[PDB]
């Protein structure tokens, strides 16, 4: 089918970061990913930050609107679906700090109906075409039987859903997953694939401060010439995934749009003491701020990885240029992937340096990009300005 662009749209990143929905280029991406939703020991899932989430009034937004209103970024997100109909907004749950909670309401059967329900009725309420889950990581085996499990129970709440409204849309259902071979060799693979649109592969995070050795943090391929700078990539994970049964059309490789730092470190796959500063939290760099003054960049287009290295510091930064974003787009469309997703929208710069347009470009263009019209009909939404199209 055409090419998937993929974002994760954090929601705090309205507070220090300053960036609000309204900041995003729309027209590049097919996919929001709106992050995090939260899961209650019941396995009712919530939204973590209502301020951000349905209150906040943006310009535009009345304070005297008869009836019960939405507001915050979900208001946002539902003027850009108007604007951009082939723009999907997808309901995120979980996330790392939010996953310790997916177990207990896994486990059983009433835990996860009470999950679907609640996603559904989130999805239905505020304006998604769908939710993704983001369980990281499924422990065992016994967890990862109950994931597959919480799929089919959502997927069959979607399905009732669409029923309900026949000539309205169908309703996706989207996991992220995990490109370290000790986490996806525990989940039943080819069973979950049954049940969803498609598969966000993590391709990142393949080094950081939790090493002892510097590395690579995204890279495509292994290097054969320095194997302890490569610990993982994302082509064993993606041909694993294949030999596991998974399309390789419904997969999207996700891409890093920040860096990974390593301090008093002699270079890539060496030893090093720390992470430094960072943008936001020590350790970890914005692409938007690279490169920093004095640093040199390296850029291993067999390999498919890039980083900076400041010699006078010894602070090496893992994070992709233009040129490397290039060669994940040549990967992905020579193994017919299912499309680029990135983490996160906030960081990444605009114009030519954009690593996003860098990757679409790179896939043909905005005409290469799956064409599915969004939903814009919510009859049953509990808030009126959304169920009559945010007419205002």
């Amino acid at each position: 089918g055409g090419f998937r662009s993929v974002v994760y749209f954090v929601n705090w990143a309205i507070y220090g970061r300053g960036h609000n929905p309204q900041d995003l280029k729309a027209d590049q991406f097919t996919h929001i990913l709106y992050a995090f939703a939260n899961i209650r020991p019941s396995g009712e899932v919530y939204l973590s930050d209502t301020w951000a989430d349905t209150d906040k009034h943006y310009p535009g937004d009345k304070w005297d609107e008869p009836g019960n209103n939405v507001y915050g970024c979900i208001k946002q997100m539902y003027l850009l679906k108007k604007n951009n109909r082939n723009l999907k907004t997808l309901l995120s749950i979980g996330g790392w700090t939010y996953s310790p909670n997916f177990k207990t309401p896994a486990s059983t059967e009433e835990g996860r109906k009470k999950f679907a329900d609640t996603s559904l009725k989130l999805m239905k309420d505020l304006g998604f075409d769908g939710i993704d889950i983001d369980w990281q990581y499924p422990e065992d085996e016994k967890q990862a039987n109950d994931f597959v499990l919480l799929l089919k129970a959502c997927r069959e709440a979607l399905d009732a859903y669409s029923a309900k409204h026949p000539n309205g849309k169908k309703f996706l259902l989207t996991i992220a997953s995990p490109a370290g071979p000790q986490n996806y060799n525990k989940l039943k693979l080819a069973e979950m694939d049954k049940y969803l649109d498609f598969w966000n592969l993590m391709a990142y995070d393949f080094s950081g401060s939790w090493d002892k050795v510097s590395g690579h943090m995204s890279n495509v391929f292994p290097s054969t010439t320095k194997p302890e700078s490569t610990p993982f990539s994302s082509d064993k994970a993606v041909k694993d995934y294949i030999k596991a049964g998974v399309p390789a059309n419904k997969i999207v490789l996700g891409m890093p749009l920040y860096g990974r730092a390593f301090a008093s470190t002699d270079g890539i796959g060496t030893s090093f003491n720390g992470v430094g500063g960072g943008s936001w939290e020590n350790g970890v760099w914005d692409y938007k701020d690279m490169p920093q003054q004095g640093a040199q960049v390296t850029e291993l287009e067999d390999i498919a990885a890039s980083y900076s290295y400041d010699k006078n510091k010894r602070y090496l930064i893992s994070y992709d240029t233009v040129k490397i974003a290039g060669k994940k787009a040549e990967y992905i469309t020579k193994n017919g992937m299912g499309g680029g997703m990135w983490w996160e929208s906030s960081s990444d710069k605009t114009g030519n340096e954009s690593l996003v347009g860098t990757v679409v470009n790179g896939l043909g263009g905005t005409g290469k990009l799956e064409q599915r019209e969004n939903e814009l009909s919510y009859p049953e939404s509990v808030y009126d300005n959304l169920k009559n199209g945010m007419p205002s």
